């Protein structure tokens, strides 16, 4: 029950958790354990935390309206990701690459 | 906001500035489709944008909001990876150009 | 139909073209209200206009018929006479090409 | 019972009616006489007469919704007349005269 744009959304998503981006999705496949790594300002500076497990679940609820709605959700994750972090961290790249196989798929999104 | 525009105009100045020309050239002006020998483009790019139609946009201040800004940059880019293969030139060029836009419209107060 | 926006284009190219250059240079891309210094252009004018955007948007294919062109058309020309006062250059130029724009929407088809 | 539009819109017309114009208004004050004139051919090319004794009388019986509408019916006279003539008329050459009251009023509408 999802639409021709929306089964098109859930192959990016399924191509963004495949093993060959792995080295440089695995920061953003569950949220970040920001109390874990210290980050004691992370939740005053990102007020909408975002990750990839979280936009599974919400596409296997059946929770998106349009594709417009699924690719604002995985923006969020990489702008926060920015947000927060200064341009030389490691981190930082690994958004980049990764944004580069969500925007590249989502504009390929038939009409 | 006014203060959420003058901050994309920042980001806009700061994606037509010299630093960044070696990427930020192909955006400068819209695809000049016949000069490239592009009989299609017109066809699968339905809303073309540029840096300059953005500009224009900014200074007749057309825009409501950073969103609107925002959609239209990433149309910008959208349209490029639409249009284009992988192995493209322009993509790269594309992909390192919307990586300084990204950054700085992230660090946007809000 | 498209031999209307066909015609359309026909008058925009006129209107681009040489002989008329003298009067149609002010109107060729969006009023510069920087290097003019005029802080209160985009004040009073809401929504600005030039041959250049018609140009885009006659490439985009965003005119759905001809009164739309000509819409915008006059749009460029009732700015500048609502900006400026009867006796500045840009006024008679302005007329000039009007009068130009004018005579050759009225020979269109049907 | 008028908008404050549409009374500079009467404001306008009245300029036009006026005895200051007359000497290229006249030829728009009454309908062209195409059996007088001997213009067989007038009423196929023209399919919709317009003067300005006929927009006096609209704006008095109420039947201008807008300023769009009353620009649209004075804009519609002056094509009329750019369509049935060549450029060297002398009817054309009023016309474009007395257009360029009317555009430069109609433009400082409020
Ligand atoms: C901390 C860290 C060190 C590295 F060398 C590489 C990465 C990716 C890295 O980032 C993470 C590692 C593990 C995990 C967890 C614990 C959730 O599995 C999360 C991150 C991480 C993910 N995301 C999306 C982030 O935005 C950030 C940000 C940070 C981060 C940690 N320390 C900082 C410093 C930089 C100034 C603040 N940023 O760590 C992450
Ligand atoms: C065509 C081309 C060859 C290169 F080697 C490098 C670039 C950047 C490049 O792209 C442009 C070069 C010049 C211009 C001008 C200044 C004429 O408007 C535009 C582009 C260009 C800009 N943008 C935003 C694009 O999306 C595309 C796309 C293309 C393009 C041209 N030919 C193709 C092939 C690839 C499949 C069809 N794509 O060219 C541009
Ligand atoms: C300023 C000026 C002096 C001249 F002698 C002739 C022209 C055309 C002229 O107008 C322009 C000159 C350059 C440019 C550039 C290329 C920078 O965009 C624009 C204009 C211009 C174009 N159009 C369509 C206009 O409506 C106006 C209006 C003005 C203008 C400048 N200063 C005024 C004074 C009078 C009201 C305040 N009006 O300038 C332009
Ligand atoms: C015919 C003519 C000769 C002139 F030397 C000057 C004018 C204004 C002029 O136009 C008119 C003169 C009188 C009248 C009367 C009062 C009889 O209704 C009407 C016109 C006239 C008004 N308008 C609005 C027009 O569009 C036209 C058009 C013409 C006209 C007459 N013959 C032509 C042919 C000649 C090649 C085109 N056009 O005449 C008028």
């Amino acid at each position: 029950k999802l639409s021709e744009q929306l089964k098109h959304c859930n192959g990016i998503l399924k191509e963004l958790l495949s093993k060959k981006h792995a080295a440089y999705a695995w920061p953003f496949y569950k949220p970040v354990d920001a109390s874990a790594l210290g980050l004691h300002d992370y939740h005053d500076i990102i007020k909408h935390p975002m990750d990839l497990s979280t936009v599974k679940r919400k596409m296997e609820n059946r929770d998106y309206r349009d594709a417009q709605e699924f690719a604002a959700d995985v923006r969020l994750m990489f702008s926060n990701c920015y947000k927060y972090n200064p341009p030389d961290h490691d981190v930082v790249a690994m958004a980049r690459k990764l944004q580069d196989v969500f925007e590249f798929r989502y504009a390929k999104m038939p009409d």
